[PDB]
C-alpha cells in the first residue's frame, strides 16, 4: 500500500489506474489537511497549521468542500462554461459542505525530485473546489506532482469591514498555508519544493496573480537564493487587474450582511462577532449582489496581504521574479452575449446598441460618456460588412472579451516581462463542442480547462461530456507538454518553438490545432483601452 | 505630310519618332484651338466656339499657356512633386503666356479608336496639359490622346457670388473642348463615342466635377449614351477634399479687386474693373487661402455645378460613367518633408504639434481635445511607438488618408452604390530621384509617368528618374490597363491578375506595385474614422 510519511502524521493514499494505454498509474491522496479547521473564533481569522494526528490517517476520498450555494442566482458571466452548462454534476462535487473545509489533493505519478503543480481553482471568489479538477493524468502525462486546493470562499473567504475587525484575504492566506505546507511536506512524497508551480483558471487566475504580489508568497525554508515560496505562474483567463479581481467596497457588503442576518453595524468589532455567532449556511445563503462587473466579497487591499492596488504594485513592479504564463481564450465573452443572440445566429443593430451602451453605463458612469459610446461602437464593428447581424454578435462578444481579460492580460504581460520575469503569451483558440453550447461559439471561459487536465486522454467525463476527437487528444497532449516543460525547466520549450515575451515584440502562442507564434494578440484592440480609453478622462 | 479637316478649317500636324523599338510613331497636332480667346469683354464669361480659317493651319508647336505665377510662394503640398522638384523645367514650359490660351494638343497613332482627353491640374492655379507627353500611351495603347489648356486662377474661377461672376469659367472651358472634340476627333479617326476623361490631382477633382454636371450631359450622335464623355479616371484627386471647391469666392475676389483698386460695393463695376486691368497684374497679386483651402476654384453656382458635390454624390445625382479611381501609398509627403531630421524620422514632438495645427486648421473647436487624442491614437503603430523612422510613416499616413483616400473611398463607394461600373486602386510604387528623399514611397503625382508610358522613352527633362527594367514592364501594364479600359469600360478587355469590379461592401481594388494583386478595403480602419467615427463626434 502507499503510505507517507508527514510532519503532522502518516497518510495512506490509494492507486489509480487511467482509462488510456499510453498512461502510467498514480497514486492520489486526497483529503490531506494543511490547516486547522477556520472554525468558531479561527472564523475571520488568517489560517492556523493543521493539528498533528497519532496513527494512520487514510486520505482516500474527497472532503467536504468549503460553504458555498450555487443551486439558489449566480453569475455566468464569470463562471467558467462546462461549470453553469452542468450544474447538475458540478452540485455533486458540492453537496457536502462543511466550514471545515481546509483541504488539498495530491496526485503523484509512478530519478529525482519531481516538479509541483499546485492548481487554484476559481470562478467569482465565491463558489468552486479543487476536487473539480482531476490531476490524474496531468500528473501521469507529465511526469509532475499535481495539487489542488481547497481555500475559504465567498464571505467566510473574504469578508472584511475595512478595519483590523476583519481585514479579509483569508482565502488568499489559506493559499499561503497550502503552499507552506507543501513547501515543507511535499519532499516526503518526492517532489521538488524549490520547483513549484502555481496555476489557475479565472478568479483562480486571479489569485495566483495576487500572490505574486504578496510579501506572504516571500521566502522558502530550503534555499537562501531562491526566496520565493512557488517559483513559477500561470494565470489562465484571469488577472488582478479586471473590474472583478478585487473587492473595492468590502465594508459595504459587511454591513449589508450583517444586517440580514440581524447584527448591529455600528462597531466593526460586534459587527464580526456576531458573524460569528452564526452558521455557515446562513451567511453564505444570503443574497448580496455587487455591480454588475464587480464583485462584493474577493480579495481586498488590507495594505498587508495586498500592500496596495495591483496596478499601481504592478507599474512600480512590486513583485518578486517569478517564470510567468498567461494568457486568453478566442470568445471569452460568450456568456455575456448568449442570451442575446435570437433563433438565427445573430444579433439586431438595436440590440448592440443597447448592450454596449449599458457596457458604457456600469464601467464607466458620466462624469462624457456620449463620447466613450461611440468610440467603442466604432472600434467594435466589421465595416466589411456592418450589416451582418452574425458579425456583429462575434464583435460584441470580443469587446467585453478584449476590456474584461485580453488587455488586463497584456498589461499583466508587458510589466512582468519589462521588470524582468520570464514572461511568456498565448492565446487558445480551440475547443470541443458540447451539445450545451452554441454550434458558433468559439474558445470560451474556462474551455482551457480540460486540455490542461489531459481529460481528452481518458475521454468525456461526468464533468467534461463533450466528444473529444483525436485532434483534441494531440493539442492535449501538445498543452500538458508545454505546462509541465514551464513547470520542470520554467522554460515551456524545454523538458513550434513558444518564444519569450516582451513589451516591444509581444510574442505569444497562438494555440490550436495548428500551434503558430504570432506578435501583438489584438493590439489594435488593447492599445484602445490601455492608452486611448483612460486618456479621454 | 499630315492633314486633317475639321468644322473649322484645315491642320497639319507633325510626325513624331518614338525612343523606343516596341512604339509605332504618332502625328500630333499641338496648339489646336477648340474656343475663341476668353480675352477683352470674354474675360470671366463662358467659352465661345473658335473662328473658322479659310487656309491650312499649322499644329507643330504648343500655344502659350494660360496666365500663371510659379517663379514668384506655390502649394508645395497639393502640387505633384515631379511638379516642384524641377521648377526649373516645368517653368521653360509655362514661360510664354497668354490670355489666349484655349489650346489643345492631339497624339495619333499610326475602326475609330477610343479618345482620353487629359485634364491636368495641381491648386487650379498652374500647370499646363503640355507638361504630360501623350505619345507613348497613344502609340502603346493604339489610341487618341488628348491634353488641353484651360482658364486657371482668377482668370479661370474668379467668382463674386453674383451673376456679375459666376465663375467656373475654366470648366465650362473643359466643356467646350470636350465638345469640340465629340465634334470633331471623328475625322482624325477617333470614336467620339468612346471618349474617357482622366486626370491626376486637381484635374482629378475637375474630372469629378464634370460627372456631377449636366453641362456634360448630351452628345450629338446617340440617343442611348447620353454623356458627351463615357468614362473617367480620376487620379488622386476628387470632388470631396478641402481644397477641391472653393466656398469662399466673394472674399477672395474683393480681396483681389481691393489690391488692383478695384474694391467696388457693385460687383458688376468690380467685374468690369478688373476687365480692364492686364491678367498679369491679376495674376501676381498675392493671394492665399486657409492652409487646406483655396481661395480661386470651382463654385457652386446652381449652375454649372448645381449643389455641394457630397450632398449631389449622396443623392446619386451623375451619369452612370465607367469610373475609375485610386491614390498612391504616400500622398502627403510634402507635408512631412520639412519635419524630418537628418536621420529618416521625426520626434514625438514634432508629432504632436503637426497633428494639433492639422486638427485646428480642419477642426476648429466650436470638442478639438477629443479629436486629437482619437486622431493620435490610430495614426501611431503600438508595435513600436518610439520608433521614429515609424512615427513619419504614420503622420504622413495622417495626411494621406484625410485629403486623398477617405475621399476617394467615398467616391467610390457612392458611384458603385448608384450603379456606376466603378474601378479601384492603390499605386505603391515610383521611381526614386535624387531630389526624393530615399525613404519616401509613391508620393503625389508620382504615377503619371507610369500612366504616360516615360519608362519606355527612357529620363526625361521633366521626368529625369532612372528608370528601371522593371518600371518599364510597370508601366506597360498600367497603360494595358488605362487603355483597355478606354476601350471597353474594363481594364481587362482590350476588345470590343484579373482587375475586380469595385463595390461598397466587397471593396476590392488593384493594389499597383512591381506585383500587383487585388485586396480589399484598402486602409478602411483609417478610412472609417473619417467616414463613420469624426462626423458623429
Ligand atoms: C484505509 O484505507 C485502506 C484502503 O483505502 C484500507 O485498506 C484500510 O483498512 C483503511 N484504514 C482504516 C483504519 O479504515
Ligand atoms: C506652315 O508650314 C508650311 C510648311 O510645312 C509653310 O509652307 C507655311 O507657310 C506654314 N504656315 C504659316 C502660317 O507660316
Amino acid at each position: 500500500d502507499p503510505l507517507v510519511a508527514t510532519n503532522f502524521g502518516k497518510i495512506r493514499g490509494i492507486k489509480k489506474e487511467l482509462n488510456n494505454e499510453i498512461l502510467g498509474p498514480v497514486i492520489q491522496f486526497l483529503g490531506v489537511p494543511y490547516a486547522a479547521p477556520p472554525t468558531g473564533e479561527r472564523r475571520f481569522q488568517p489560517p492556523e497549521p493543521p493539528s498533528p494526528w497519532s496513527d494512520i490517517r487514510n486520505a482516500t476520498q474527497f472532503a467536504p468542500v468549503c460553504p458555498q450555494n450555487i443551486i439558489d442566482r449566480l453569475p455566468e458571466v464569470m463562471l467558467p462554461v462546462w461549470f453553469t452548462n452542468n450544474l447538475d454534476v458540478v452540485s455533486s462535487y458540492v453537496q457536502d459542505q462543511s466550514e471545515d473545509c481546509l483541504y488539498l489533493n495530491i496526485y503523484v505519478p509512478t530519478g529525482g525530485p519531481k516538479p509541483v503543480m499546485v492548481y487554484i481553482h476559481g470562478g467569482s471568489y465565491m463558489e468552486g473546489t479543487g476536487n473539480l479538477y482531476d490531476g490524474s493524468v496531468l500528473a501521469s502525462y507529465g511526469n509532475v506532482i499535481v495539487i489542488t486546493v481547497n481555500y475559504r470562499l465567498g464571505v467566510l473567504g473574504f469578508l472584511s469591514t475595512g478595519d483590523q475587525a476583519a481585514k479579509g484575504n483569508y482565502g488568499l492566506l489559506d493559499l499561503i498555508q497550502a503552499l507552506r505546507w507543501t513547501s515543507e511536506n511535499i519532499g516526503f512524497f518526492g517532489g521538488d519544493p524549490l520547483r513549484i508551480t502555481v496555476f489557475g483558471s479565472g478568479a483562480g487566475g486571479s489569485c495566483v496573480n495576487l500572490l505574486t504580489l504578496s510579501h506572504y508568497s516571500e521566502g522558502n525554508r530550503w534555499s537562501n537564493s531562491t526566496k520565493g515560496l512557488f517559483q513559477r505562474a500561470i494565470a489562465q483567463s484571469g488577472t488582478a487587474l479586471s473590474s472583478w479581481a478585487v473587492s473595492f467596497q468590502p465594508a459595504k457588503y459587511a454591513r449589508m450582511l450583517a444586517t440580514k442576518v440581524g447584527c448591529n453595524v455600528s462597531d466593526t468589532v460586534e459587527l464580526v462577532e456576531c458573524l460569528q455567532k452564526k452558521p455557515y449556511k446562513e451567511l453564505v445563503d444570503q443574497d448580496i449582489q455587487p455591480a454588475r462587473y464587480h464583485i462584493a466579497f474577493g480579495p481586498v487591499i488590507d495594505g498587508d496581504v495586498i500592500p496596495d492596488d495591483p496596478q499601481i504594485l504592478m507599474e512600480q513592479g512590486e513583485f518578486l521574479n517569478y517564470d510567468i504564463m498567461l494568457g486568453v481564450n478566442q470568445g471569452e465573452g460568450l456568456k455575456f452575449v448568449e442570451n442575446i443572440v435570437d433563433s438565427d445566429d445573430g444579433i439586431s443593430a438595436s440590440d448592440f446598441d443597447f448592450a454596449v451602451s449599458n457596457f458604457v453605463d456600469n464601467l464607466y458612469g458620466y462624469p462624457g460618456k456620449d463620447v466613450l459610446r461611440e468610440t467603442i461602437k466604432f472600434m467594435y464593428t466589421d465595416w466589411a460588412d456592418r450589416h451582418n447581424p452574425e458579425t456583429r454578435r462575434k464583435t460584441l462578444l470580443a469587446l467585453f472579451t478584449d476590456h474584461q481579460w485580453v488587455a488586463p492580460a497584456v498589461a499583466t504581460a508587458d510589466l512582468h516581462s519589462n521588470f524582468g520575469s520570464p514572461t511568456y503569451f498565448y492565446a487558445f483558440y480551440h475547443h470541443c463542442q458540447t451539445d450545451q453550447v452554441p454550434a458558433w461559439a468559439d474558445a470560451a471561459h474556462g474551455d482551457e480547462v480540460p486540455y490542461v487536465l489531459g481529460i481528452p486522454m481518458i475521454g468525456p467525463t461526468e464533468l467534461f461530456p463533450c466528444n473529444f476527437s483525436k485532434n483534441d487528444v494531440m493539442l492535449s497532449a501538445v498543452v500538458m507538454t508545454y505546462w509541465t516543460n514551464f513547470a520542470k525547466t520554467g522554460d515551456p520549450n524545454q523538458p513550434v518553438a513558444w518564444t519569450r515575451y516582451s513589451q516591444k515584440d509581444q510574442l505569444y502562442l497562438h494555440i490550436g490545432l495548428k500551434p503558430r507564434v504570432k506578435e501583438h494578440y489584438r493590439a489594435n484592440k488593447v492599445n484602445l483601452w490601455l492608452e486611448l480609453v483612460p486618456h479621454l478622462h
